[PDB]
C-alpha cells in the first residue's frame, strides 16, 4: 500500500449484487448511467412509458460490449430523481456478469428533482435528513429493496456551490467519515472543482475516497492542478461528448490531459464517458447539427479510442492501467 | 343556459371514475390535492415511502366528511410530477362515491419536474409534445389505465409566464379548442392572472372553460377586475392557509371576496383550500411559528367557517350556490 491510501472504516466495494473485493474490481469505468432520465420524465410516462423488455436487452448488450473489453466493472452516477433503479441495474448485472456500483444523493441544484429538499430544508433540519438517507442507502438499503449504493454522488452548480447543494456536501462528509464509502461529484461548466475539493477535505471526508468529475469541462490545466492540489482524484468522465453545451472536444479533453499525465499525476486521474445507455421519457430527437457532439458518446469509446490513442501518444502501459484498474481498486474498492 | 355558456365540442366532465352529467357534480372543491409530494419526494423513498393502506384510510376518511358536507365533487390539481396518481383517486372515488377529476400539466418553472420538458425544449419541439400528451390524457387516458384528466392545469412564475411554462399554455390553448376540457391555473404570488387570463383567450381558448388559480394570493380588488375583465372565472382557493409564504389572511381573503360580490361577480368566482389530504415523501415537520398560518388549511373549512361567515356578512344563499354549485357544473360540466 503506497501513496495515498484510504481507509479508517470499510475496505471493500458494494455492487448491486453485493459485495466485492477491491482485487475483484478489473478495469473500471467510474461514471457511467445504465438508465437516465432528467426529472420529470415519469411524468410523461403516457407517451413515454419504460419498455423494461427492450431496456434490459439494450442494457445487457451493452453490458456484454463491455466485458469483452475487458471492463468489469461501472460505476452507475444516477442521482436519486434522475431515474436511479437498483432493482433493473441488479437484472442487468445478474444477466452478464458485468459489476455495477450505483449511487445516493441527488443532483445539482438546476438539474435535479430539487423542489422536495428545498422546501423541507425551508422548514426545518434538511441536512440531518439527507444525511440519514445516504447513510441507510449506503449501510442498509435503498427502497427496502437490501440494494445498497457504493458510492454518494454530489453536484454543484456553475457560479457557486449553492446552500441548497451544500446540505448534501455536508451529508456526505459525515457519511464519509462514518462508513468509508466514496464520493464521486458533477461540476457545471468546468467551475467549482477547487472549491468542491476544498469543501469536502475541510469537513473532513477522506480525500483518497473522494473523485471530483466532469473536470474534462475545463480546458486550463491550472484549474485540474490546484483540484488535484487537494489530494483527491479527478475525473475526466464525458469523453465522447464534444461541444454539446459548454463541452470541449475530445482533442482538447487528451491535451490537457497529456499535460497532467507528462507531470505525474496518473495515480490522481480517472476516465469515462457519462454515456446513457437507455434514456427514460420519449425517445430524445436530436437535431442534425448535433449528430457530431454525440457521435462518440458511448461506453466502448474510451477502450476502442481512447486509450490507443493515448499509447500512440506516449502513455505507457503502466499509466493507462493505473487510470483504470489502479485508481478504482482504492477508490472504490 | 343563460350568461356565458361554454361548450362548442364536449358537454360532460370526465371523472376518475368515468363521465358524469353537469346536473351531478354537485357542490364541488375546484383545486384540491388528495395525495402531494413536491418534486424529489421520490427519490426519498428510503426513509418515505407511500403507506398505500394508511393513505387509502386517511383519504376516504377526508372524502366521508366532505360527503357530509354535500360536496359531491373535488377537482383534484395535482400537476403530474406532484405525486398525480389516477388509479388511487379513482380507489378513494370506488370507496367512497365522491366524485374527483384529476389534472394534466406540469407545475410552474420554479417548482415542478421542469429539467426534463426545459431539456426537450432545447432539442426540439417541446410545445408539440406536450400537446400530444394532454391530449392523449384527456382523450383516451393517463398511462394506459383508461382514466382520463377532466383538467389541464396550468401554472406559471412570480415575475413572468415563462418561455417555458409558455409551451405549456400553448399547447393546453390547442387541446382546449379541440375538446373543450377545462383549464385551471395556478398563478404564483398575486402576480399574472391577467397576463395568464390574456394569454389563454388571445390564444382562441374558450374563458367560460378557464379558471385563474390563486386570486386569492393579491388583495388589491382593482387586480382581480383586470383579471374579471376577460370572461375567465377566477378563484381564491387557497383558503385556510394563511400568512404561509407571501400568503394573505382568510380575513384579508373575505374583504376581497365580499367587494368583488357587491360588485356583481358571483358567477365568476370559485372558492377551495388547495390542501393536502395525505403528503408523499416524510411527514412534513412544521415549525412552531408556523401551526397558526396551516390550521385551518384543510377541506372542511371553506364549508364549515368560510360559508357561515360571508352568509352573515349579507351574502345569499343564491350567490353561495353561485360559487359551489353553479359555477362548476358550468366550468367543468
Ligand atoms: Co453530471
Ligand atoms: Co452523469
Ligand atoms: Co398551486
Ligand atoms: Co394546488
Amino acid at each position: 500500500s503506497s501513496g495515498l491510501v484510504p481507509r479508517g472504516s470499510h475496505m471493500t466495494a458494494q455492487t448491486v449484487t453485493g459485495a466485492v473485493a477491491a482485487a475483484q474490481l478489473g478495469a473500471t469505468l467510474p461514471h457511467e448511467h445504465v438508465i437516465f432520465g432528467y426529472p420529470g420524465y415519469a411524468g410523461d410516462v403516457t407517451l413515454g412509458p419504460f419498455d423494461h423488455a427492450a431496456a434490459l436487452a439494450s442494457c445487457t448488450e451493452t453490458a456484454r460490449a463491455l466485458l469483452a473489453r475487458g471492463i468489469q466493472t461501472v460505476v452507475d452516477a444516477t442521482p436519486n430523481g434522475c431515474g436511479r433503479n437498483p432493482a433493473f441495474l441488479r437484472e442487468v448485472s445478474e444477466a452478464t456478469g458485468l459489476q455495477i456500483l450505483c449511487a445516493t444523493g441527488f443532483y445539482y441544484e438546476g438539474g435535479g428533482a430539487t423542489t422536495y429538499f428545498k422546501f423541507r430544508a425551508s422548514l426545518g433540519d434538511a441536512e440531518s435528513e439527507i444525511y440519514e438517507m445516504m447513510r441507510t442507502e449506503v449501510t442498509e438499503g435503498i427502497a427496502g429493496t437490501g440494494i445498497r449504493a457504493g458510492v454518494i454522488k454530489l453536484a454543484s452548480s456553475r457560479d457557486a456551490i449553492t446552500p441548497y447543494e451544500q446540505l448534501f456536501f455536508r451529508a456526505a462528509a459525515r457519511v464519509q467519515r462514518e462508513t468509508g464509502v466514496p464520493i464521486i461529484t458533477h461540476t457545471q461548466e468546468g467551475q467549482q472543482g477547487p472549491q468542491q475539493a476544498e469543501l469536502l477535505t475541510s469537513l473532513g471526508a477522506d480525500p483518497a475516497r473522494i473523485m471530483i468529475g466532469h473536470m474534462d469541462g475545463n480546458t486550463d490545466p491550472a484549474y485540474h492542478r490546484e483540484t488535484l492540489r487537494h489530494g483527491v482524484s479527478i475525473a475526466f468522465d464525458r469523453i465522447g461528448l464534444q461541444g454539446m453545451v459548454g463541452t470541449p472536444t475530445d482533442a482538447e479533453r487528451l491535451s490537457v490531459l497529456t499535460t497532467l499525465l507528462g507531470e505525474g499525476y496518473a495515480d490522481r486521474l480517472l476516465l469515462s464517458h457519462d454515456s446513457i445507455w437507455h434514456w427514460l421519457g420519449r425517445p430524445p430527437a436530436i437535431p442534425e447539427a448535433a449528430l457530431p457532439a454525440v457521435k462518440d458518446w458511448h461506453p466502448l469509446h474510451i477502450s476502442d479510442d481512447i486509450l490507443p490513442d493515448l499509447r500512440r501518444r506516449g502513455i505507457t502501459e503502466e499509466q493507462v492501467g493505473q487510470m483504470t484498474v489502479g485508481n478504482p481498486a482504492r477508490l472504490f474498492g
